């Protein structure tokens, strides 16, 4: 599924990650477009032989297994493919473990990159919230 901005600023919301460990909506809604384009589908594979899932492209290094990323874990206790579905309750729920872990949303490289810092609050303009 690729989400529009306010469609899928909307599911977070209602997933609870408005505001989650004290990042806002945008937060969130920038740190998607720029790991997935919004697409939930997106997969992209790390040069280590790990591989990056869904719509904030967690990687099964440490977070979902996938069976071929030798020496890995699976924190959040799911198939990686879980985390490529249209509904995105699977991914938020491993967010929220990740956004946790102690850097904070640092873990998303493209955040720390492309949204850390920057005006946030326009990934949600004229969204009906
Ligand atoms: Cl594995
Ligand atoms: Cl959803
Ligand atoms: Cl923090
Ligand atoms: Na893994």
């Amino acid at each position: 599924k690729v989400f529009g901005r306010c469609e899928l600023a909307a599911a977070m919301k209602r997933h609870g990650l408005d505001n989650y460990r004290g990042y806002s909506l945008g937060n969130w809604v920038c740190a998607a477009k720029f790991e997935s384009n919004f697409n939930t589908q997106a997969t992209n594979r790390n040069t280590d032989g790990s591989t990056d899932y869904g719509i904030l492209q967690i990687n099964s290094r440490w977070w979902c297994n996938d069976g071929r990323t030798p020496g890995s874990r699976n924190l959040c206790n799911i198939p990686c493919s879980a985390l490529l579905s249209s509904d995105i309750t699977a991914s938020v729920n491993c967010a929220k473990k990740i956004v946790s872990d102690g850097n904070g949303m640092n873990a998303w490289v493209a955040w720390r990159n492309r949204c850390k810092g920057t005006d946030v609050q326009a990934w949600i303009r004229g969204c009906r919230l």
